[PDB]
């Protein structure tokens, strides 16, 4: 029911921290420029991102709430 990733067979879904606080993820069917799937977290405040690349297209990052 719920809409999650991409589908369509394979496709490149990949996350990158903006400005080592915020955190962006951005996921594509594959054409990239027809069914694409963005999603923003505003993590800046007391917050920390973690992103890890594989280089191939799939990468996973995460925000973790930081506190003193």
């Amino acid at each position: 029911g719920p809409d999650r990733t991409c589908p369509a067979g394979q496709t490149y879904d990949r996350s990158v921290c903006y400005k080592y606080n915020t955190i962006r993820r951005f996921c594509v069917a594959n054409p990239r420029s027809n069914r694409e799937d963005i999603k923003n977290t505003p993590c800046r405040a007391d917050e920390i991102c973690v992103q890890r690349n594989l280089s191939n297209g799939k990468s996973f990052a995460q925000c973790i709430e930081l506190v003193k």
